[PDB]
């Protein structure tokens, strides 16, 4: 059941969730 407009998470690729909504705020710092 989902009545809903959302495709699955672009990060993790799973339905449910997506992207925008998941976690992607990574430390990117050379070292
Ligand atoms: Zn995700």
């Amino acid at each position: 059941g989902g009545e809903a407009k959302a495709r699955l998470c672009k990060l993790c690729g799973q339905k449910g969730h997506d992207e925008r909504s998941c976690k992607g705020e990574a430390k990117q710092k050379q070292g």
